[PDB]
C-alpha cells in the first residue's frame, strides 16, 4: 500500500497541478509549491523506501530533499540540501495516494494571484483533503 522506489511526477488530483521546487534554487528555506507542468529538473524526485516503511523523496539534479523543520499543523514544506525528512505514502484510491508527515496529511496551497504557496501540513482530522498521482517519467 504504497509507492515503489524511483523517479516520479508528482500531481495533484484536485487542480491538476505538479510538485514543483520554487526557483531551483539550491538553497535552504526554499518552498515547495504547485505549479503548471513543465517537466525540468525541479519537477522529477526520487522515492526512496527506508526499513520501517517510510519513504523520502529528492529532487533530481538540484539534489534539495523535502525539509519540514517544524512538525506542527500549520508548517511548511521547504527544500534542504542535507536534512530530509520521513513520509508517509499510503494508498485511499487505485491511482491516487496520499503523503503525510508524522501522522499530519498535506494540503494543495494552489497559487493565488500569479504566485505559488508553499504546501502546508493539515491539522489532524483524519480526512485527506488532497491525493497525489506519481506518474513514471
Ligand atoms: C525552469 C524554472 O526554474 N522554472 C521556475 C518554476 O518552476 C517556478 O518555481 C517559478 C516560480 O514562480 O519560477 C521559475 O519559473
Amino acid at each position: 500500500m504504497s509507492i515503489p522506489a524511483g523517479t516520479y511526477l508528482i500531481r495533484n488530483v484536485e487542480s491538476n497541478l505538479y510538485l514543483d521546487l520554487r526557483g531551483s534554487n539550491p538553497a535552504p528555506g526554499t518552498d515547495a509549491i504547485v505549479w503548471g507542468r513543465t517537466g525540468n529538473n525541479n519537477q522529477r524526485w526520487i522515492v526512496t523506501t527506508h526499513s520501517d516503511g517510510t519513504r523520502t523523496l529528492e529532487t533530481v539534479g538540484i539534489n534539495s530533499s523535502a525539509f519540514i523543520a517544524t512538525i506542527q499543523p500549520g508548517g511548511r514544506v521547504t527544500g534542504h540540501p542535507n536534512n530530509e525528512t520521513r513520509l508517509t505514502i499510503t494508498n485511499v484510491n487505485p491511482g491516487e495516494y496520499s503523503i503525510s508527515a508524522g501522522g499530519l496529511l498535506w494540503l494543495a496551497n494552489t497559487p493565488v494571484g500569479g504566485t505559488g504557496e508553499a504546501v502546508t501540513l493539515q491539522a489532524a482530522g483524519g480526512a485527506a483533503q488532497s491525493l497525489w498521482v506519481f506518474e513514471a517519467v
